[PDB]
């Protein structure tokens, strides 16, 4: 049942796609649509969707519906939600929830850890963005899907510091820095990648919690650093390198100011060698929301 198109109402430009254009829209008189929504009365209800060009390639159009087929299969409160599809006519659209604080890096990078002395945040509140981010990534793993691609420019913020996790794809601008590009190859996020993946291609349930364990330390950098953030793209690579050769040679990230030993030990344990020494994601969460009830 497609989504009644002619309720949309165009308000700004969220993104520039390659192929299409994410907008924020109002919805014209919403009481009567719902069902998948739920909008406060008196109120503008506000969703993001995502256009198809209807001029766009036969290859865009392919993976357009591709990613309609993927995202119509997520259902869990920490990653984005399929509200509707227009899709029996042009333009082809998706629609999701507006998260009004955009991504997460951008949103982390303005605030400070609050000082007890006296925009700011507190190490509970980081634990508990931290612990949505694992929740999101438990699901994602009973589904047998891997994301590829975790790392705080991917995830969107909503009110009280709601998490959901997306997939932007590697090509704003803003971020070009945190991808290798080599001709003819996959533009590879290295920093963020387990040795496995950048020395084979192997993607795995495993590589996410490593990737993971990069966003987190994110998370507790508050943004504030590329990961190896010194080392050249080349370098990284060669950390890759001695990974696999396991002679004592490998660096990892450093300890944040703003993290304990006792968690920075968990980040460790999720970059551990072999894949199946690194935590699963039920255990990570664990963790994570355990420090953050107190
Ligand atoms: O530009 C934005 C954007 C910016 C600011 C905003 N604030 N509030 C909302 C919002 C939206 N994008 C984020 C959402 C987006 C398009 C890019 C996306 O990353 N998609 C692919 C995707 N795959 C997955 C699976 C791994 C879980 N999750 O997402 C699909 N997806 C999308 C967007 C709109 C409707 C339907 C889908």
């Amino acid at each position: 049942v497609d989504f009644p198109r002619s309720r949309l109402r165009f308000k700004e430009k969220l993104g520039e796609g390659q192929f299409g254009e994410v907008h924020l829209c109002e919805v014209d008189s919403p009481q009567d649509l719902v069902s998948p929504l739920n909008v406060r009365k008196g109120h503008p209800l506000l969703v993001a969707v995502k256009i198809l060009r209807p001029d766009a390639t036969k290859n865009a159009r392919n993976d357009f519906l591709k990613e309609v087929k993927i995202m119509s299969r997520l259902k869990d409160p920490n990653i984005i939600r399929l509200l509707g599809v227009c899709v029996q006519d042009d333009p082809l659209c998706m629609i999701t929830d507006y998260m009004e604080n955009g991504d997460l890096n951008q949103f982390l990078s303005a605030h400070q850890l609050e000082d007890k002395a006296a925009p700011t945040i507190s190490y509970p509140m980081l634990l508990h963005v931290a612990a949505q981010i694992a929740s999101g990534m438990r699901y994602l793993a009973t589904l047998n899907f891997v994301h590829r691609d975790l790392a705080t420019r991917n995830c969107l913020v909503g009110e009280n510091f709601t998490i959901k996790i997306a997939d932007f794809g590697m090509s704003r601008n803003l971020y070009a820095g945190d991808y290798y590009r080599v001709q003819g190859r996959a533009v590879l996020p290295i920093r963020w990648m387990a040795w496995e993946c950048i020395l084979m291609g192997k993607f795995t349930t495993a590589s996410d919690v490593w990737a993971f364990g990069v966003t987190l330390w994110e998370v507790l950098m508050l943004c504030r650093a590329q990961p190896f953030g010194q080392l050249t793209d080349e370098q990284v690579i060669e950390n890759a390198g001695e990974f696999f050769r396991d002679q004592g040679r490998q660096v990892y990230l450093s300890r944040p100011p703003a993290c304990p030993q006792g968690l920075y030990e968990l980040m460790l344990r999720c970059w551990s060698r072999e894949s199946e020494q690194r935590p699963p994601f039920s255990q990570l969460h664990r963790f994570l929301a355990e420090d953050a009830l107190n």
